[PDB]
């Protein structure tokens, strides 16, 4: 990969970030962005301060700078769509350090641990087009066609995991670099382990191998710590119902633009269409909302809540909050 330029890393050096707590479970990652003409530059300094505030990748010995690099040469694979841009995975790394941090859950991790999820917020979607696993395989694209070849569903996860090695394999944006034995095999294979484990058709029963896990005070140890950070990335990556109305309703607009440019892409191809997917049926964002906080997020933050994750209470009472505020748009609609 091309390196990362002494202009670059100034260009982000420089936001100051003022008014921001980037530690915050409110903090607003769309305030942030139109508070600058720059935005992706306001970015990478909140992914930047979010790893040098932690204190971890000191401890590993990553420099400064090559994590400055390593931001960079993510951002640089991320595209211009609505949804799965580098704005998100921003959000993952800054939603995951709340729950770390703020919800106790650094508690059941390592630090090494700890560091590896924060990275890996950050590489976790690389290179998406907007376009779900299960669009290149029922078009029977070229990538379709090579994970159906291979035996492997996740098209996407092991496209995101395949960037994420590319980058890592420049010292200069390695930021396990400072790792060596057991300790680089466990950040490269816990990595790895985690964005496999985004793949929505796995959510079930990663759920489930995690709540058996955690049920059961025999539990292989590493196999626990292991499902415990797929769960922290998979939180994260379905975290836009735990955030005040306003973030989490903005999130479900970008979202909604690119599920609908799917269903187009889906049409113009003559394959079948999600209705979800159809920008003509205009499904309220409403009901959306309040259908998937029914059926996915609220079951699973109240089941790892319950099962372990104590501190992440406030995750449960803002979907909450959040259901019961989309029910008063129906109520006055
Ligand atoms: C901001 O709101 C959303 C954020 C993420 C998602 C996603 N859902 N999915 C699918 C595959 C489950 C994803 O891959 C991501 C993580 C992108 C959806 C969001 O809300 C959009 C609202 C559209 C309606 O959403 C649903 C989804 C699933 C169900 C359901 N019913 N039964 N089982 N699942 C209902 C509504
Ligand atoms: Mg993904
Ligand atoms: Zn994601």
């Amino acid at each position: 990969v091309t390196a990362i330029t002494k202009v670059e890393r100034e260009a982000v050096l420089v936001c100051e970030l003022p008014s921001f707590d980037v530690t915050d479970v409110e903090f607003d990652l769309f305030r942030a962005r139109e508070s600058t003409d720059k935005p992706l530059d306001v970015a990478a300094a909140i992914a930047y301060r979010l790893l040098l505030g932690s204190g971890l990748p000191q401890k590993f010995g990553c420099s400064d700078e090559v994590l400055l690099n390593f931001i960079l040469q993510c951002r640089k694979k991320y595209r211009n769509v609505p949804y799965h841009n580098f704005y998100h995975v921003v959000d993952v790394c800054q939603t995951i350090h709340t729950f770390l941090y703020r919800g106790n859950v650094y508690e059941k991790l390592t630090e090494l641990e700890c560091f590896v999820l924060l990275i890996t917020a950050l590489v976790h979607d690389l290179d998406h087009m907007g376009l779900n696993n299960s669009f290149y395989l029922k078009t029977e694209s070229p990538l379709g066609i090579l994970s159906s070849a291979s035996g492997n569903t996740s098209v996407l996860e092991v496209h995101h995991c395949n960037l994420a090695v590319e980058i890592l394999s420049d010292p200069e944006s390695d930021v396990f670099d400072g790792l060596e034995g057991a300790e680089r095999t466990l950040a490269f294979r816990s990595m790895i382990d985690c964005v496999l484990a985004t793949d929505m058709a796995k959510h079930g029963s990663a759920l489930e191998a995690f709540l058996a896990s955690a049920a059961d005070q025999s539990s292989d140890e590493a196999a626990f710590h292991r499902m415990t950070m797929e769960i922290i990335l998979k939180a994260g990556d379905i975290s836009n119902v735990t955030k005040p109305f306003d973030i989490s309703r903005q999130w479900a607009m970008a979202v909604t633009e690119e599920f609908y440019r799917q269903g187009d892409m889906e049409k113009e191809r003559g394959v079948e269409v999600l209705p979800m997917f159809d920008r003509s049926k205009n499904m309220e964002l409403a009901k959306g909302q309040i259908g998937f906080i029914d059926f996915v997020a609220a079951p699973f933050f109240q089941k790892i809540v319950d099962a372990c994750l104590q501190g992440m209470q406030w995750t449960v009472d803002r979907i909450k909050s959040n259901r019961a505020q989309w029910e008063r748009v129906l109520e006055t609609r």
